[PDB]
């Protein structure tokens, strides 16, 4: 399988973490990313890639439970991550980081709103979407760790901070496949 | 199953169309909508609801194929619909419809960009995400029909126009569960 990616890209790191958690080797290509080419099957949309890889190559279904109710909750969190959390991170930081535009306080507050929802999801919970670490944890951590790298303060979100701190040690190859690619953000 | 909804809401109509296509009766409640309460299982996020209902109550898997590659394409289109198509429709029309704010040309053009992607997906294709009508068709039609109801011109998007015209007759109970709720938009 070929993996077309960009080391800093949060969606790319979500896929890379997923491949690491499933112990899947991918041929990493550098250049809509990420895209995988799985023996001729081309697939884009990070989260669709993640759920495809889990079902097609997951030894057990802990990351993406076959049980339909548990799966629906993972799916619900993946939509939230993509449409609210990740989108709001992009909408505020990307113009600042790349276009050196002026900070937008309204877009900045959308980040806070998304995190408050995430913080509520994690109340009384070890993981974002069920009793075990799921794909939703790997997806969301790719954005949350990028916020921290950009010096967003998460301590107010004590469930987010709690979850983030305990999840990094559980994630296979977290340092190699997420932490490393964060260097571009820590330098700007 | 209880279905908490609002007749005009596009995500509510996407779920209602899904229930109609699967021949599922739901107890419709009026008030994050839509939400279903399936014998104590509460679930929000329209698209997560749609894929839950298809697997849990679908007689065959034509609407949401079990085949992992075909399923991944449906999933990819559902993310696009939610994050690009539906989001851009909301971002431009809702301030105009509800807050009577001034038209935003940038937000208006995002609609056009989303539709151009949809139009490309439908090139040479009968359906948005595979050889048969899938959940992605029901999701996207709930937004496309709302655009038309708001007098957005889709004729430029000749694949979108072609698909929309042939899909309305195929959708079980399309008139009752989507067309009817569109009346609020045609009057404003």
């Amino acid at each position: 399988m070929d993996f077309y990616q960009l080391p800093g890209s949060p969606p790319c790191r979500a896929v890379a973490l997923t491949a690491a958690a499933l112990d899947i080797e991918m041929n990493f290509k550098q250049v809509t990313i990420p895209t995988i080419d799985d023996n001729g099957f081309r697939l884009w949309e990070s989260r669709a890639i993640m759920t495809y890889l889990a079902d097609q190559y997951g030894k057990n279904d802990t990351l993406y439970p076959k049980d339909l109710k548990k799966r629906a909750i993972v799916n619900q969190r993946l939509y939230f991550d993509m449409c609210s959390l990740y989108k709001s991170f992009m909408d505020y930081y990307y113009p600042i980081i790349f276009m050196k535009a002026v900070k937008d306080q309204a877009k900045y507050e959308n980040i806070g709103t998304a995190l408050s929802f995430l913080d509520k999801f994690l109340e009384g919970e070890n993981y974002v979407a069920g009793k075990n670490m799921t794909l939703a944890d790997l997806s969301i951590v790719s954005t949350v760790s990028t916020l921290e790298a950009l010096d967003y303060d998460l301590s107010k979100y004590k469930n987010v901070t709690r979850w983030f701190a305990k999840i990094k040690p559980e994630i296979p190859k977290y340092e190699e496949y997420n932490n490393a690619g964060l260097k571009m953000f820590k330098e700007l």
